């Protein structure tokens, strides 16, 4: 249940985002593959409109939790795969402490054999010379644990978690995330007991790529039950 079966091998992934942060318009395309059996994601994103007006790490959480590795004993709490292939809607508000906020709306679903994440991102109230529009964030990412809770009312899940981005001066730029997911289908889905997803993310660059981009490798495992 139910995308369960859809995820037993390596699945191609496509990500497309249209963004507007303080009027700075930009688009990003990402490609790669996920192997949920190992909770592994490998992806390369390209800013297709010239330079990315925000730091790449600020976009990682926005750029497919159905690739998390759910231990066999926890399969019944895997809301993400259960919503497939029809997919789910994912919305967030990300408040950057002492700075602006991003509001995103994405749909994650299969297109044939490819798992697609299409997102619209809107950012407002950013400080022109703050850590974001001013690009003062280091190109790295910290590991973390986010707590997935069922949202029985909408038959989806909700998550509230903090991401800390390292600032070049040694300090931290907090990004408080509030997320809610609901199934696209009318299809049944599995509602989970509370548990965590533990993620680790490594960012890198493609020595041969001249466009603004980001190479991302992640491993994610569910636990807490």
């Amino acid at each position: 249940s139910k995308g369960e079966e859809l995820f037993t091998g390596v699945v191609p992934i496509l990500v497309e985002l249209d963004g507007d942060v303080n009027g700075h318009k930009f688009s990003v395309s990402g490609e790669g593959e996920g192997d949920a059996t190992y909770g592994k994601l490998t992806l390369k994103f390209i800013c297709t409109t010239g330079k990315l007006p925000v730091p790449w790490p600020t976009l990682v959480t926005t750029f497919v939790q159905c690739f998390s590795r759910y231990p066999d004993h926890m399969k019944r709490h895997d809301f993400f795969k259960s919503a497939m292939p029809e997919g789910y809607v994912q919305e967030r508000t990300i408040f950057f402490k002492d700075d602006g906020n991003y509001k995103t709306r994405a749909e994650v679903k299969f297109e044939g054999d490819t798992l697609v994440n299409r997102i619209e991102l809107k950012g407002i109230d950013f400080k022109e010379d703050g850590n974001i529009l001013g690009h003062k964030l280091e190109y790295n990412y910290n590991s973390d644990n986010v707590y997935i809770m069922a949202d029985k009312q909408k038959n989806g899940i909700k998550v509230n978690f903090k991401i800390r981005h390292n600032i070049e001066d040694g300090s931290v730029q907090l990004a408080d995330h509030y997320q809610q997911n609901t199934p696209i289908g009318d299809g049944p889905v599995l509602l989970p007991d509370n548990h965590y997803l533990s993620t680790q993310s490594a960012l890198s660059k493609d020595p041969n790529e001249k466009r603004d981009h980001m190479v991302l490798l992640e491993f994610v495992t569910a636990a807490g039950i």
